[PDB]
């Protein structure tokens, strides 16, 4: 039961990915081929849902990704320039790059207690670094296969990689919360799950069409997919489709619409994101 | 209280490598610079201690690491030739090698459960193996770290690395039977350990001399190590040295004495190899 909020209209390329803190629900982030970051001040409102606080003009390319601290502190930034620009939210000072990759970054994540970074290159390439900028490690994975890379000044470290593969997963992940749980994206929406606890794969789904972003809500037990048709919202227990939020995309072609290609979920899974192949995100809400 | 049993002797260059499998105590296998493993059967004795049983020549360089599976079945070697040789002890059938490396393999491992290989490397390149020959990981960590990189036809799988680094580490490792602990060899005799459970670092030993093998005893709670000094011996706890087996090199040198490169545990912590750099094991055992 989500309904159209209203839309941040920032960007001028497609809203490549949206990020959301637990530490400040007061805040929004997104990134876009415009080679920017956005902070937004989110403030309750009918009209005018969020607001263009500060943009962040570092990337000489498309950011790919971005992603805040656990409290909100900090800003993330992957991108298609083949950097990892860490950022001040506050501010908008980068703060030390990564500079390892040689194809374009395509992720980044932080360890719980924020001192431990996972970029994911397109090549796929994994690499994680420590908040400096030194790079640790460069492991890669064979092609047929996804690779969920976990870890748990330092001079002591522990990671775990998982590794789950399929000739077709077209490397568009996620993994639950509580990183229980992981789907990936194959074409045709084939959406592929998978228990990590369990060793084993649950029942895939079937979005029909192209997918482009995953996202578990933290609060509800849903899958929330992107695609050409629009945003389909999956519950798993009972496994129905929640939704399909299909914006009424005012004189496009029946199929020129302007897709989704970024979800994020409020800090409480009541409000989700989406950026857009019109340099927009729209907000939905679960209600009452 | 390790006594010299007696030299199975039968490499043409250093015994690289020594492995011994639960499986078949009855059985030692070797590596050395001279391109071959030789299987070795093991028989109750003074004289002939150990016998020639079989030799596998394949590779077509130095043969740097071996050992068999948890039952003795196969043997596994890793070589200067960057191939990864698997092994028939029965036959000296090559399975099927592995075709990764573009650097001195140097290191080999198995899962308990026999499918998986861990090689390792000599520009610390780590990689991991389905034992048909296929190739998943890559992982490659930062040369002034460490590296201890687990598991737990199959299309599902989850590995772990664990690293611990200092810059003079020299990339001499081994872990504890139940990994728990591990050690790792710097320069002059330093052999940094570890607390893999306590995520620190237990106490570094001293050897005072270049180190070139590390073996903890699967019955003791002992660390075994190679040395131009000859084969320290420590107990942990408590830490005291256990001994150093100095062979009487009858007519070398005080300094010029051929030294060991290779340790390996019986089956049950009451009897110890050592290859050597004059093609011949060595063999102690801890004795009443």
């Amino acid at each position: 039961v989500l309904v159209l909020r209203g839309t941040l209209e920032g960007h001028n390329g497609w809203v490549t990915s949206l990020a959301t803190s637990a530490g400040q629900p007061n805040l929004l982030l997104s990134a876009s081929r415009d080679k920017t970051l956005i902070s937004w001040k989110l403030t309750g409102d009918d009209q005018k849902f969020g607001v263009p606080v500060r943009s962040f003009k570092g990337h000489s390319h498309i950011v790919q990704d971005c992603t805040l601290t656990a409290d909100g502190a900090y800003a993330l930034s992957a991108s298609w320039d083949k950097t990892l620009r860490l950022w001040d939210v506050a501010t908008g000072e980068t703060y030390q790059r990564f500079v390892g990759h040689k194809s374009d970054v395509m992720s980044v994540d932080i360890d719980k207690k924020a001192s431990m970074i996972i970029s994911g290159s397109r090549d796929k390439t994994i690499k994680v670094w420590t908040i400096k900028g030194q790079c640790l490690a460069t492991l890669l994975g064979h092609n047929d296969w996804v690779s969920q890379v976990r870890v748990v000044n330092l001079n002591q470290f522990q990671i775990e990689a998982d590794f789950i593969g399929h000739n077709s997963n077209i490397n568009t992940l996620t993994a639950s919360p509580d990183g229980t749980l992981i789907a990936s994206a194959g074409k045709d929406g084939e959406i592929m799950l998978w228990n990590l606890a369990a060793k084993k794969a649950m029942y895939t789904l079937s979005a029909q069409d192209e997918v482009f972003s995953l996202a578990f809500s933290p609060n509800r037990y849903w899958l929330a997919a992107a695609t050409a048709t629009g945003i389909k919202v999956f519950s798993l227990d009972p496994q129905y489709l929640v939704d399909d939020l299909r914006p009424e995309f005012a004189g496009y072609s029946k199929a020129a619409e302007p897709h989704a290609v970024s979800l994020a979920w409020s800090a409480d899974g009541q409000t989700l994101f989406a950026g857009y192949t019109d340099n927009v995100i729209r907000v939905w809400q679960v209600m009452t």
